[PDB]
């Protein structure tokens, strides 16, 4: 799930978003 499916891409993601996700939360 989720985990497997793009466990990094979360984690290099967050980054970008400072905290967020995707956009505005």
């Amino acid at each position: 799930a989720k985990v497997n499916i793009k466990p990094l891409e979360d984690k290099i993601l967050v980054q970008a978003n400072e905290a967020e996700t995707t956009t505005a939360s």
